[PDB]
Formats: C-alpha cells, structure tokens, sequence
C-alpha cells in the first residue's frame, strides 16, 4: 500500500484504490494502473521534473529503501494477476529490486523528488509507474 500526497492530491495505484478514492475522483488510467483522487489537506510530497534513470525506492516487505537504477518509461507486458488480465502497461520503468504483491504504492524518488510508486515486480524485478509527465499535479 501507499499513495503520494502533493497540493489536494492524493495519487494511488488504481487496483488499491478505495470507495472513497472513486467517490472523490479526479483521474484514473487503467493502462497506467493509476488514480488521483482529491484531498482536504495539503499534502507534503513534491514531484520531480526531471530525466532521471537512478533513485531510491520503499520496500514495505523489507521496511527498508533501495537505491536502484531504472528504464526509461515504456510500454511492458504484465503477467495476468488478481487485479488485471495480462496486458501491457504504459509509462512503466523496471529496476533489479525486491518486491512482493503488497509492496504497490511505495514511492521511487530521485533528487528532485517524486518519480513514481511501486506497480509490478516478481523474481527480482520492480516495477514503477511514472508520475513526472503529470504536470498538472503541481498546480489547485
Ligand atoms: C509489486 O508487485 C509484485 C511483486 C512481486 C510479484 C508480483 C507482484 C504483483 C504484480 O506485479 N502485479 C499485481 C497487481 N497489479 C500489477 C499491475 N500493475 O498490473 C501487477
Ligand atoms: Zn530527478
């Protein structure tokens, strides 16, 4: 689990999204696998503007950050799980990094700040869906 929260946004992968998220919708792609919803309070995060290729990410299975280096977004084939058939997903960056099901929604950061959150992994790979091309979380 685990959402960014920048101005009154709150953005989280789309499959995790709750009742509340749907009910206070502001932008969801399913071939992103992500979702914005709007929030009360400000929140804290800020996303970064930016061409890196190498960051740190949250593990939640190890309660620890890794530092990765990571693909470019692209368009990458996803195994068929629980929440989708397998299909191929956009604005999707991999990395060598441990992760298991419960691990989406931990941020990727880089120095600029935000980059992405936890989307797909398996056998020692990690997946980031991108949030940098989103200009428009950075302005009410
Ligand atoms: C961090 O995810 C994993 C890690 C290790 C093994 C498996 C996973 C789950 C994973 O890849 N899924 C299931 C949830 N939807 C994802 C999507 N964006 O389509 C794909
Ligand atoms: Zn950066």
């Amino acid at each position: 689990s685990g959402a960014i929260y920048v101005g009154n946004y709150r953005v989280v992968n789309r499959h995790l999204a709750t009742h509340n998220d749907w009910a206070n919708l502001v932008w969801e792609d399913s071939s992103r696998d992500l979702l914005v919803s709007s929030t009360t309070a400000q929140g804290c995060d800020t996303i970064a503007r930016c061409d890196c290729q190498t960051g740190v990410y949250y593990c939640s299975s190890r309660r620890k950050h890794y530092p990765v280096s990571f693909s470019k977004p692209s368009l990458i084939f996803v195994e068929a799980s629980e929440y989708y058939p397998a299909r191929y997903q956009s604005h999707l960056m991999l990395a060598v990094g441990h992760s298991e099901p419960g691990d989406c929604g931990g941020i990727l950061r880089c120095q600029h700040g935000v980059v992405g959150i936890v989307s797909t992994g398996g056998n020692g790979l990690v997946g980031f869906a991108d949030v940098r091309d989103l200009l428009w979380l950075d302005e009410e």
